């Protein structure tokens, strides 16, 4: 894709915290990127659009190379028209927002780094990493999620010539879900096979998907959270085709696990732990720490466990403890819990056959990019995250109930017609060595 400049691209600013030892943390000037899959396309030329609704224009867009070349990625209108805001340390992200010319549903933003271009890359082994996130306004079938992916630090500009857009226009994005909805994949406009969604009036899929490791901190619900490391056979964003992309019956024979090993407690047979009023209680603010250790407690050891902590009210309090009949007991993730609760679920192991704990260390090593977004669910109504799914399957088998909402809850149509100013809060992000990012 092309860079557009009908409206200038200023990327809202937003600090967050690098701590040491002893808990002394210094604040650095960051920003965050909107998604280019969000942004006008139109013309290099004019204001013609390239794609309205969830139609390529095909006399723009005769072949996928042609339409890059054609088509320009513009500024964004962040808060008017995506609902994006930031203060300080903090970021909001509206659900839904009218803006003069065009409605839009959730967001998917990057932090960038220090020079406003590149994304910013973490490097997350033997490290702590926390946020705060008031999630009081996120009702059932909402997703507030908060997460790293193994994008590239310029979202492609410099792997796809084709792609001149590149980070500063929020380009390059993956996951391990290796989407086909994704509009410009390696360069190149993803309009082959192009099938419109009949639910999503804005979306489409393409013949490719565009796949990497996904770390998932956080994907939550004021009903239910989940931490998930997903992992790919592949190193890096990733373009795939056909098989590779895991899509539907080929769910566990693609490049990616799709379903990754989880820690949602409710799942995990803890359902007073996190909720309304609950021991984390969701109603208000609250801090979410996550702790990537290493087998050998340096840097550049292999990973071996993903720790969870919360503080509320300044008290920490410790990660629910798994409670299912016939498994070990764990309170995190260890490629151990994850063999025990696959096995425990009769669930199919994708996260292990392809390297577990240590592939997932090995992305990290490399570096990865912060997500966060809010969003509805087209595919499964958020089911999976907080209501009773597979919905065909008894909700006593272990596994199946992940969180309190109704198994007709979630439907994207229902969700924006009945909570449309549904917002989540993400604020105080800090990195640092283990212990250093809050108090104890
Ligand atoms: C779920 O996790 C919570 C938090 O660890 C456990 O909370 C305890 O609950 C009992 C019963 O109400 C209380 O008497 C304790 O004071 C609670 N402890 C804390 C630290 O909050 C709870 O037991 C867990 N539930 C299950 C089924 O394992
Ligand atoms: O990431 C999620 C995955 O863990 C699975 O359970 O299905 C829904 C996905 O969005
Ligand atoms: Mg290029």
């Amino acid at each position: 894709q092309q860079v557009g400049t009908q409206t200038a691209e200023n990327h809202p600013k937003l600090t967050v915290s690098q701590c040491s030892a002893g808990g002394s943390c210094t604040t650095e000037s960051r920003s965050v990127v909107l998604d280019s899959n969000w942004r006008w396309l139109h013309t290099t030329s004019g204001t013609t659009n390239c794609y309205t609704g969830n139609t390529w224009d095909a006399s723009l867009c005769p072949d996928p190379v042609t339409c890059a070349q054609n088509c320009a990625l513009d500024g964004a209108d962040y808060s008017g028209t995506y609902g994006i805001s930031t203060s300080g340390n903090a970021l909001t992200l509206k659900f839904v927002t009218n803006g003069p010319y065009s409605t839009n549903i959730g967001s998917r933003v990057y932090l960038m780094s220090a020079d406003d271009t590149n994304y910013e890359i973490f490097k997350l082994k033997n490290q702590e990493f926390a946020f705060d996130v008031d999630m009081s306004n996120l009702p059932c079938g909402l997703n507030g999620a908060l997460y790293f992916v193994e994008m590239d630090a310029d979202g492609g500009l410099s792997r796809f010539p084709n792609n001149k857009a590149g980070s500063k226009y929020g380009t390059g994005y993956c996951d391990t879900q290796c989407p086909q909805d994704i509009k410009f994949i390696n360069g190149e406009a993803n309009i082959l096979g192009w099938t419109p969604s009949s639910s999503d009036s804005n979306a489409g899929t393409g013949q490719y998907g565009s796949c990497c490791n996904e770390m998932d901190v956080w994907e939550a619900n004021i009903n239910s959270a989940a931490v998930t490391p997903h992992v790919c056979n592949v190193q890096g964003q990733t373009r795939c085709s056909g098989t590779q992309c895991g899509d539907g019956d080929e769910r566990y024979d693609g490049i990616c696990d799709k379903d990754g090993c989880d820690f949602n407690s409710f799942r995990m047979g803890n359902q007073t732990f996190l909720g309304p009023g609950k021991t984390v209680n969701t109603n208000s603010k609250f801090t979410v720490v996550t702790q990537f250790l290493t087998s050998d407690n340096t840097t550049t050891g292999t990973l071996h466990e993903i720790r969870r902590l919360y503080v509320q009210n300044g008290k920490v309090i410790a990660n629910s403890k798994t409670n299912i009949a016939g498994m070990s007991q764990f309170d995190s993730i260890t490629d151990d819990f994850c063999n025990a609760q696959k096995t425990a679920f009769g669930d199919t192991n994708s996260f292990e056959n392809l390297g577990g704990l240590n592939v997932m260390g090995q992305a990290f090593d490399k570096g990865v990019v912060l997500v966060m977004s809010v969003w509805d669910d087209h595919e499964a109504n958020m089911l999976w995250l907080d209501s009773d799914y597979p919905t065909t399957s008894s909700a006593s088998t272990p596994g199946v109930a992940r969180g309190t909402c109704a198994t007709t809850s979630g439907v994207p149509a229902n969700v924006e017609s009945q909570n449309p100013n549904s917002s989540v809060v993400f604020s105080n992000i800090k990195i640092g060595p283990i212990g250093s990012t809050y108090t104890a």
